[PDB]
């Protein structure tokens, strides 16, 4: 029930790394600073529905950038804080 | 030993909701502007060790947004994708 950033991680690889491999690392960065400006429409229009839609997908592309680099987010988060 | 998304947010926010209240909502996302600008710098120059560091950077300001807006990241992430 519970969600780990280890499945996070491993679901989002399934379902999206062919299409982010196939585009490629800058273009999917890219898209993570597409989500980021969306973010930011969404804190200053101060609608909450925005702002957890776009907490999401922010995070679904820096674990894409994650998945793209070969890199344990669960791993990285820990080696840099107190977790 | 398999953090949950759950205990990542609560643990980030015991430590850091009190700096990031002070500061407030804009200048929060601005830290998370510039981190997500060290990715860039990072993912430019090729170095798995930065994009390492980056990637739980920007993670971490991201979680320090919906701390501040009263979003659990765990539900915002399974209403939009297939988690
Ligand atoms: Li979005
Ligand atoms: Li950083």
């Amino acid at each position: 029930m519970d969600l780990e950033l280890k499945e996070l991680q491993s679901k989002m690889k399934e379902m999206y790394f062919e299409k982010d491999s196939q585009r490629g690392i800058y273009a999917t960065f890219t898209w993570l600073v597409e989500e980021v400006g969306e973010l930011a429409e969404a804190l200053l229009s101060n609608n909450l529905d925005s702002i957890q839609e776009e907490l999401a997908d922010v995070i679904a592309w820096t674990v894409s950038i994650a998945n793209l680099e070969g890199i344990d987010i669960e791993e990285a988060l820990k080696k840099k804080y107190k977790l």
